[PDB]
């Protein structure tokens, strides 16, 4: 006794990360309502009735998202608990697709029926069976990471002219042969305070470092397996991904930071990007790479901070305790290499460039007028903790010519292309040129310190540095 109304369960069970569950009906039971006959398959599906293969099976969902097959019916299938249930009415087959997985994972189709001749059982030449199919999906990843910093406690920190290297790895999504989307993109931007260097843009894959030619081409073993641009103050990456042999690329970069290096809490950030399809059977592959593509797209991401802080103290006299203008001051870090000449202003008060975690000194150049010079060094520490005062508060102006130097001062560090670096970042090639300040402007008067919270950004010397008048 067949009907048809037969009922019989399809279930999907494997389900993670809460994906919508759709059937699309690609196969209706043909009775002639007592007498089951064959199945009747939408136009344009075509699949071996022995056994479907995948390349079958995902052919056809990309025929349902681009509409060329259309389907006998549209069914929405609720989840519990990882796994969905839906009872067909009479033999018939099904395409599934488990879309939108809120933790970002990419499901392969699924091919379902009901039928009178075994579970899954297509060839039509008493009881309906079922069907039940475990879902697979993966989960993409990627994450960064950046050395060349100062740890500070759980804080990364650096200072102005340091090159920082980044380095990113990634879990590739994995996709069925004939997926329409194979989107693998990855992109990255650094904030303003730091100059990416896309010249240093490396990729190793298989153990083999990749050449990158100039019109982005990214090369190992003869194989193109991606395309490169410099867009903003970063890159776009997109990779091919059957030529990727299921093995992810790891990619590396440099920045440097500049004058525009934020101070404290706000820190200095990246943001790294990985683009893929959680809807591979629909749409295209994107590789545009003038512009990241908008999120059948979707993206991991990861973003590493980077911080850095500022010196500040105040010059006085050592008896009135009133405040001083124009003492020359260097800055130097704990092995008495100089990083920064300051002035002080009106109200006594002077700030360095950046600087990472560290221990430093402090010692005059020039006293003010009619004051005789403090021949001793301050010694302060710089970190989160010490850096509680935020400032209402530099561009540094150098020059390569030795004799320029203000204080007939040191070297501070090196120039290329207009870019500083400090001395233990001394870049490559035959242009680097010593860089001098040239020359200090003090702090706008009427700039003022207040005592805050931790990683406001500026550490201001505990006791006022004292000079001895003249008279
Ligand atoms: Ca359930």
């Amino acid at each position: 006794s067949l009907s048809k109304d037969d009922t019989a369960q399809l279930k999907i069970t494997n389900i993670e990360g809460g994906p919508t569950v759709t059937l699309y009906k690609i196969g209706e039971g043909v009775y002639n309502g007592d007498s089951f006959i064959n199945f009747k398959y939408a136009e344009g599906v075509s699949l071996t009735e022995t056994g479907p293969t995948s390349q079958e099976i995902t052919t056809i969902a990309n025929g349902i998202n681009t509409g060329k097959i259309k389907p006998f019916s549209t069914e929405n299938v609720s989840i519990s608990n990882g796994t969905a249930t839906y009872n067909a009415r009479g033999a018939s087959v099904y395409i599934a697709l488990l879309t939108g997985a809120t933790d970002g994972r990419t499901y392969n189709p699924i091919l379902l029926a009901a039928s009178y001749n075994g579970e899954g059982n297509l060839v039509t030449k008493n009881y309906l069976y079922g069907q039940t199919s475990v879902a697979k999906s993966s989960l993409p990843s990627i994450t960064k990471k950046v050395t060349g910093t100062i740890d500070d406690v759980n804080k990364k920190t650096t200072s102005l002219g340091s090159v920082l290297s980044y380095s990113l790895t990634f879990e590739l999504p994995s996709y069925t042969k004939e997926a329409v989307n194979k989107t693998v993109y990855v992109s990255d931007n650094m904030s303003e305070g730091l100059t990416f260097n896309f010249n240093s843009l490396t990729v190793e894959w298989k153990g083999k470092m990749a050449n990158i030619t100039e019109d982005g081409s990214v090369m190992v073993e003869n194989t193109k397996i991606g395309i490169a641009k410099e867009v903003n103050n970063g890159f776009n990456l997109s990779f091919i991904y059957d030529s990727l042999e299921s093995i992810s690329p790891n990619i590396s970069y440099k920045a440097v930071v500049n004058n525009k290096a934020i101070v404290g809490g706000e820190g200095n950030p990246n943001k790294a990007e990985f683009f893929y399809s959680n809807n591979p059977t629909k749409g295209n592959t994107y590789d545009n790479l003038d512009k990241k593509p908008d999120k059948g797209i979707t993206s991991k991401e990861d973003s590493k901070i980077v911080y850095t802080y500022q010196i500040a103290f105040r010059k006085v006299d050592s008896v009135s305790k009133t405040p001083l203008i124009g003492a020359i001051f260097g800055v130097y870090d704990t092995s008495n290499k100089l990083i920064d000449i300051v002035t002080t202003n009106k109200n006594g008060y002077a700030i360095s460039t950046q600087v990472s975690s560290g221990k430093y000194k402090i010692k005059e150049l020039k006293a003010p007028k009619g004051y005789s010079l403090n021949t001793e060094t301050y010694e302060i520490t710089a970190n989160w903790v010490t850096a509680t005062v935020k400032t209402s508060a530099k561009s540094t102006t150098y020059t390569s010519d030795k004799n320029k130097a203000t204080d007939n001062s040191e070297q501070v560090g090196w120039l290329k292309n207009g870019i500083f670096y400090s001395i233990d970042s001394r870049p490559t090639g035959n242009d680097v040129k010593e860089a001098y300040i040239e020359s200090t402007k003090a702090l706008t008067d009427g700039t003022t310190f207040s005592k805050s919270n931790e990683g406001s950004g500026t550490v201001l010397l505990e006791t006022d540095i004292p000079n001895t008048k003249l008279g």
